[PDB]
């Protein structure tokens, strides 16, 4: 039997999820619900038609009052605001994907459980005693009587991997970060009310500073970079596809060429699939679909004094990250005790 | 400067309104109170700095604990969803400008009238039987009985004045209209769930098609237009500034350097500083901040057939609009028995 | 089997090679590629692409002056003039004219005067020059003609759907405004330009710019001659575009009449030219669409009975290239 | 005296230095003379209408065939794309704004002086050994006998005046930098023929990563540099303002607050006028038009380790560095042998 999934929070993560996992190879998942303040009006149309990843090559039809259909498959597309009256007990569901952006903590999560689901996977850092986990760097070290636990967020999914690598290698002593990301709906269209008054400004008319937690969330999955790297944000005039770029002093002199290796190396071993190194001269729109979690760009790599690296790694925020969480998706169905 | 104003709503249009009503000399309006949910903090922010207008050159501080001192105004903030409750009857508020955009029937607006307010100035088209006025169209038949007013749309500005001139030099058969227009505060940033499958999509990335009732909405200032005209809009990646495409028969022949000619005399005559003729080649930025509703593009002016003529006109829909709603609120000052 | 040499290794030069390269069956052999920027900004402009995305083939260089698309292998030279161009030397009959530049005889001609012995502009042609829609009147197109033009993406989305229109309501005159996403003629920001409109920052303003485009229909749907004309709005998209025409008709009608008209065509004589959309879209959902005119059909309105606005979407660079692709189809059929 | 100046290649930079310039109260200079490739049709148009400055507040419009008139004031315009043939010794130029940016070495700039003009300042790095200056910084370092100067990119006129605050403050070990940039002139609309493969993508939808010289022109200005920075920038889809990340390891031990403190110090001292420090939560367009060279955002200031220290500061890529141009033609004109 396969494992039943239902996806809390149609928006941009949770469509992502679904156009990912529709395109995967024997999913151990069957996507059989989803939930979102809109009915099949809206679920359906943004499903088919999306201003970043294209018109979905399926079938997206309404499949009665309460459904839609996806290439001869039905969803039932339910539409409560509150998680703990989900039909989730009713419907046999076994995997929540929580993209609400507003359950991310503990209590929140659980009411996805209280309702039926017997597990549920936080599309972003959790709050409370919720275990973290990165596909390719810990996710290695789930345990299936883990309950509600946390994907993440798109910078640490791309700033872990190599960070892993780096340190590894060479031995981060300490470092700085900064993700030059594109705009999320988080921020304004126009200058408005906002609890954070530089995410109130108009989105794609300007470059807005924002705090990031990637810095320090590493250390949840490298416990040993714990209290090391440092970080911030810079939101783009872009509307997907972002870049992170970490500057760390090695304890291992080294240099340029040495470290583009040590990554090339890793995106063939270990951090296959999850790590890519680039030696093409792209840009930003060159990477929307990569299912890399981090593209290394290897000809920006530099080191300044023998200890100082300077690596800059592309991402794509969205499709990335969506099909990292449908292999850890994939990850608790595997270990399904 | 003698009739208390407060304002409801300090999103963009009562930013907007702020700024104007604080350039004008000798002024009928004394602003006293802004209602913005946000709290003084927010507001003194989004005031001092715009992305569209710029730093606002004037000494912004914040003054005693729940207010805001402009150029040395004290201007109170109060803050609650419900205009019920609203301490109008307790500041002495005289003239309420709705910019909420929520309150636009009488029950409504009607609100600020139980809160103490004598009358309201709806930022919007009305609902219902609500006067509705366009200045220097048919601003002079405002009654001081009515206590809540329309100020119509921002495309209904820009129409009016020079389908006024349109109709009563040539006559008008029927026409068709469609506004180029900036993305405004209803539109998601990315593609998001929203009523209206269309404004769901990224705002700064397409070419958005939305109906407009503007159209119908000059009927009630122009009686004689009634059913005669229609139109849709398209929502274009620019933050403000619009320009409204107007094809309409006349019954009089003609040809373009007499209508144009046309329009020149309403600009020194019963239109001046509403309707203006633009002879130079400019772009949508060089009408930031007009003070004019609409600006017809001369050179723009095509007459097919004796009788098709079309118009192009131009508006700053956030700036251009808000000194009408200025200058609706100072004619409802100076006819206040 | 019919060497063709692309002029102008450009949006519409780049959007053509890869149009084609996804025809099934071609009778169209693209032998060599002119642009004045070298080999490798050829491969890697051709590669990737802003607006297209990745071009999914295999597009690496063969040698310093020729480039491998797939297995095949295309020249590629690079001079700034015509006659220099080795068209005989490779025995070239249509050389697709994308440069922007020569687009009048005396200069399309220089193609034809160095081997080429027949040229498509892929855009209007000055004075007396042969143009041609496909769909429309390309069925005109006799082999005597040397040089033709392909008229611009606006003439091919205006020039099928207003086709339908009078031959079903006759068009007694008409006005048309196209809601037109910016192009390499745009200057990014303020600087020096010809247009004084066309010099502003082509991303923040939405920019009046005058077109042939309505006076053209005349030109492929004689019958129009003195009735259209109409602006050109460019507004802040990379790519897709919409008309937005009004005419005044003679035969009374309303809304889902004129509908009806332009979905049966749809499916007759405009099939894979001419669309009909009944959804809610937007620009974005255009992108690549092989129709050169698509009408968004809940926007259709009719005022007075006789005054048609009809709204249709075309992807300006794509869409386009396809007809060009098409129109050379046209003539290596036609070749005697 | 009041040295006559020539402004060769109106562009952006042309454009904003004459701007600049006009602003000034007691100027030792007198623009008589621009030269590009357009004649008074483009100069007189776009020096009055600015999709970024805004309207130009200055009667602009042309005199005669061949010249221009701002707020009365007659300016020649000439238009000629070889210095060489430029009327300079008969207009008696004195100074020569050189801003085609295809000028930049002594070969070419010299060609203003073979033409007539006594001095060259060329608004760009010069190729070779020009002699560079950044007000500020070492521009007093000046000799009135170096016939052609530079005065720098806008980038390293950014990064100078805190790179100076810091090595003195805290001796600069080394560092690293990125330079989130808006996109210039030099980039392409649409993705198009370059010779860098980034900036030929179309610059208002991607993140272009690009190579910069400023790291390295900084040791230029400040020796002690030399050697011990590097960096990189990214284009971005805004039109102005550009900001820059940089990452140094310092000799002596400091925090956040200790490293603020120093550029407010200098900031009221010896950069006065040159450095600033913001601390409000502003964004990119709060930026423009800032007459300061750089202009710290206080509460990003963060320090791992207690030496590895992170700074960003804000600058207008045009109006900013145009000022520092006036500045540096004052300069020049204040020591004129
Ligand atoms: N876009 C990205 O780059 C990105 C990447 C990684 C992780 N994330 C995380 O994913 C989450 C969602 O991000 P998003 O970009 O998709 O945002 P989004 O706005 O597009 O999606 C939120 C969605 O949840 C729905 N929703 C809100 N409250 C709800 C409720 N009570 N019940 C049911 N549905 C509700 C909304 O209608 C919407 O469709 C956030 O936690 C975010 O931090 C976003
Ligand atoms: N933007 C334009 O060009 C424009 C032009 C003319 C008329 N209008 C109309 O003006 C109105 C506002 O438009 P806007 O663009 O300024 O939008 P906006 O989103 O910037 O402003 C709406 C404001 O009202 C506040 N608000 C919402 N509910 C409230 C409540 N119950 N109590 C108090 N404040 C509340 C919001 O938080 C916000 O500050 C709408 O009716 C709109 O149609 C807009
Ligand atoms: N982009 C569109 O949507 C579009 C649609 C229809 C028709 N067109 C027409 O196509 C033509 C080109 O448009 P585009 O968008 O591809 O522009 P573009 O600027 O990207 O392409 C012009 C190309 O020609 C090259 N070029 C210029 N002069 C040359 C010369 N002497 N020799 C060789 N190569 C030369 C350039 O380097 C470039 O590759 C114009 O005539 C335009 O009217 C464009
Ligand atoms: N915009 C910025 O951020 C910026 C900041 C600092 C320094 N700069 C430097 O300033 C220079 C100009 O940059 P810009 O952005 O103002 O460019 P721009 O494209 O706006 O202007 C360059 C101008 O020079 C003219 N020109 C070119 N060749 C010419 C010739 N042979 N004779 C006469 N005129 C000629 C052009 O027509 C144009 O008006 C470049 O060297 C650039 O690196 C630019």
């Amino acid at each position: 039997a396969k494992l039943k999934v239902a996806i809390n929070g149609f928006g941009r993560i949770g469509r992502n999820f679904l156009r990912c996992w529709h395109g995967r190879k024997d999913s151990p998942l069957d996507i059989i619900a989803i939930n979102d303040t809109g009915g099949v009006k809206q679920a359906s149309h943004l499903l088919k038609y999306d201003s970043t990843l294209g018109i979905f090559d399926a079938d997206v039809k309404p499949s009665g009052e309460t459904a839609i259909s996806v290439d001869g498959k039905i969803i039932q597309v339910v539409s409560n605001r509150n998680p703990s009256l989900l039909p989730w007990k009713e419907l046999g569901i076994d995997i929540v994907i929580e993209g609400t952006g507003v359950f991310v903590d503990r209590e929140g999560a659980g009411k996805h459980i209280e309702a039926g689901a017997k597990k549920v996977i936080i599309t972003a850092p959790g709050k409370g005693d919720i275990p973290t986990y990165v596909v390719g760097v810990n996710a290695d070290a789930y345990s299936h009587d883990e309950p509600i636990i946390s994907n993440a967020s798109c910078t640490t999914n791309c700033l872990a991997p190599f960070v892993k690598v780096l340190d590894q290698k060479f031995g981060i002593i300490k470092g700085t970060m900064t993700t030059t990301h594109s705009y999320t709906g988080d921020q304004r269209l126009l200058d408005a009310s906002h609890r954070d008054l530089r995410r109130a400004r108009a989105a794609a008319l300007n470059i807005v500073p924002t705090s990031t937690g990637a810095a320090k969330a590493v250390a949840l999955v490298l416990p040993n970079l714990k209290g090391k790297l440092n970080g911030i944000a810079l939101r783009v005039p872009t509307p997907n596809v972002s870049v992170v770029d970490l500057v760390v002093q090695v304890s291992k002199k080294t240099f340029a060429e040495e470290v583009n290796a040590a990554f090339r190396d890793s995106a063939e071993k270990e951090l296959k699939g999850i790590l890519d190194v680039c030696d093409e001269p792209l840009v930003s729109v060159d990477f929307r679909c990569s299912d890399f979690s981090t593209t290394i760009d290897s000809s920006l790599t530099m080191v300044m004094g023998d200890d100082m690296v300077k690596v800059i790694a592309w991402y794509d925020n969205e499709w990335g990250y969506s099909q990292r969480v449908v292999d850890l998706a994939d990850i608790v169905a595997n270990n399904w005790k």
